[PDB]
């Protein structure tokens, strides 16, 4: 419903009640999926970058940074890390997928495919999720942590009900996603809540 | 008023006494600014960069570096800190902005973005201040600190009552800035104190 | 059997189960024998890369990465280590061969030679032997330890009874291996047992 | 009085006698100056370059390395450092300045201006010196002490009663140095003591 | 007696026994020579590269290599060191000359020249030696050190009765080194004892 184009949410300072609301209409559970976006951020305490949970269900799934060069993805709770080499503080584009058939998990950091890892084979990630940028949820759509919030900027953000392949991967981080289906920085349904600005995208 | 086109300020030694005072005749309380500078320093510990006090307040707008790949931008006494990788020692380029109304400051450190962050949204800058180079004001224009004095050269100085977007920055940054009107490297209004020596840049 | 071209064995979880069992046809104890294959893993703790066991041998033939920029090869329970500069995480592609009537080992990473050094010389390595790609065996077979598994991707796998000169090992490295005699990933026989999933190679 | 071209002094080994000591007629005391000159040692202890005292007067004008990325100029007792990038051991190239007008002084390191410092402003540097390499001098002529004596090689030194301008520096830094009037090395005129050899200079 | 350009001695194993005893006709002592030879080891503790002793003489001209980065060269049990930036594990070329006229030592390491250091002026390095390579003599021939053994490759071994000047050293290094009248590469006698093995040099 907006059109984010060149620009990003800047999460401007440390908080609990800081946060934007990604609405997507997901109603069957999800096999397989690719998101992709890009953050900057010079945190170097853990935080957590995509939130989405489910009705009595937390770490539904969770793209979550515990350090410097460590990116985890978490399904059902499992999760999976992979490590890369990274200047810091740096811009950085993230694309991560996940599909239950193998149980393969994809990190790509700036178009760089980490090592695959495995988790939750068989599993179909639950539906009608609260999905939150700038704070890690503990509850459906709430009961954040100071400790784990986002501070700095996400732009470009786009998720596939898919398994993107390498070529597709590029083009996003070259600023050409193909069209995604589950959420989309070019009619981006969101809500602001708290302190968060946007701004024109300055670092790509 | 003095062009120093090619010059610099010198503060060659560490003291409490050498300072310049910078004159603006600035009547109503700002909004929004941008100000560039170039600076070569091999200090380790902290310092100030650009000290704006007024009448009754503190660190009204204030540029400071806590150490290496740490800058730090007061407004009314609050501040935010963004880091950088850069080398040590090493000619900088810095450009600030700040604007009431999101809060946004944003650096740029040789003409590269650091993370934005908020703080002060919806102030206004008081007007009237005093505008130190070399120290750190901690009263209406003194109140030095030897700890917190600038050693090393300062030039390119400019200030705009606008927030730049990035073509401006980069303009600024190679050393052909917009006229700004508030402050202007090339028709200066000054007073050199103690032990400051005006000399060519060289560096650049 | 299966050609495996632009495919690799991912072993996405740290078990003491996960393998993959490589089946050659040629039976025959082996004086002279070259290896070569791709790897990318983000373990720093110990791990096995490639492991050759005959019945009430263990460590027949083994290559084994201690840490980060060590490579070791195990004939006969013998050992040779020897030293890379090499980035981490990296994809690697490693080269190894033996020769008996000189006991000397030759390991080459990314089609970079390390230091050679010298075991075994006179000995033949035992034929019939069960090879296991992702554990380490301790038995014919099994026993394996699940702080010494492979987690990571492993593709383009040769071996051949002879020692490869420099022009042949550049031509794996470079994707164009001369045909295989004992282990050819384009006609691979191979067993897997527990999680090992197959992927298309992405990273190189 | 000895054309030294294509030549280095090499102190060969640690003393407390190995010195050379230069001749100059130089009776006018000295506002101004320039001195520039090669070295090449991989001593980490601190070390004199250039020692320059007269009668009464210790560190009249002394370059002294403190330590590895970091220069001292003593005029008159009163010192200043500046620090540098620099990889270790390397030959280096090294020019000095001091101007007693302003009192700046300006280090220049392989062709790169360091930061500028001040001492000593209004001061004329004693003449009648005695002026030696090899050894830091704590009397007139004498009293050295081997933890700062210089070993390594020493060449392309040339001394003017001026402040050189950059690109007058950029030439000796690249070889092609103005002749100078109180060092010059195409006309040296010097006394080896102890353990000094003459060699050509092959690194640079 | 043998040409072996192209190829190496490989030492492939910690011991001390393996060895070789290089042979030349050298009856005169020696007051001018240059060593030059290549080299491929990843031991990071000490070892000897080239042992001289003669009848009652340890360490008569010795080649050491105490730890990475440091060269000694020992004249007569006297040594001097000079150092050097590396990569480790890496192949290097080593050439290191001396003069007994002036005691001047020179070491090249992949063609660049380290701080020179003088030692043993107006020495006669005896003749009838015993030349080892892959252990350190501390004995007429023998009393070897297994901690001080060389492990790894050496070839291109030259000596020559003079110093070479820069452009000669330069030659050795690119692999067209000049004829070498007392030990030479491609006209070397020799004799293997313990495990060395002849191999082709691939690391060049
Ligand atoms: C998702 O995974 C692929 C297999 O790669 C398909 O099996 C696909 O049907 C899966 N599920 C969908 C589209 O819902
Ligand atoms: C400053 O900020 C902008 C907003 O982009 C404007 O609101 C501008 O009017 C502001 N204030 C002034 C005085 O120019
Ligand atoms: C192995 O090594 C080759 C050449 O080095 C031959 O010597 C060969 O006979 C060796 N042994 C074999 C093939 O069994
Ligand atoms: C010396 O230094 C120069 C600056 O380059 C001038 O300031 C000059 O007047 C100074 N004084 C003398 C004596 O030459
Ligand atoms: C070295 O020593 C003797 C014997 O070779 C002379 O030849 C001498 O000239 C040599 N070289 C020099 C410069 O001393
Ligand atoms: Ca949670
Ligand atoms: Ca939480
Ligand atoms: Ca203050
Ligand atoms: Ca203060
Ligand atoms: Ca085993
Ligand atoms: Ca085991
Ligand atoms: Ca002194
Ligand atoms: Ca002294
Ligand atoms: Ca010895
Ligand atoms: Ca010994």
């Amino acid at each position: 419903h907006t059109d984010l184009s060149g620009k990003v949410f800047v999460f401007p300072r440390e908080s609990v009640t800081d946060h934007v609301n990604l609405i997507t209409p997901l109603e069957k559970p999800l096999q397989n999926f690719t998101l992709c976006f890009r953050a900057y951020s010079d945190l170097s305490r853990a935080y957590s970058l995509f939130s989405y949970n489910t009705q009595g269900r937390d770490n539904e799934l969770l793209v979550y940074k515990e350090r410097v060069g460590e990116y985890s993805l978490y399904i059902g709770r499992h999760k999976v890390t992979s490590k890369v080499i990274e200047k810091f503080p740096a811009p950085v584009h993230i694309c991560v997928s996940w599909e239950s058939s193998s149980g393969i998990a994809e990190f790509w950091i700036n178009g760089t495919p980490l090592v695959k890892k495995g988790l939750r084979q068989g599993y179909f990630v639950e539906a009608q999720p609260k999905i939150v940028l700038g704070q890690e949820q503990d509850s459906y759509g709430g009961k954040f942590d100071r400790s784990q919030s986002f501070v700095g900027e996400i732009g470009d953000l786009y998720m596939w009900d898919s398994v993107l392949p390498p070529e597709n991967i590029l083009s996003a981080y070259q600023g050409t996603p193909l069209p995604a289906n589950i959420l989309d920085w070019q009619a981006l349904n969101y809500e602001i809540r708290g302190y968060v600005i946007i701004k024109p995208l300055v670092w790509v």
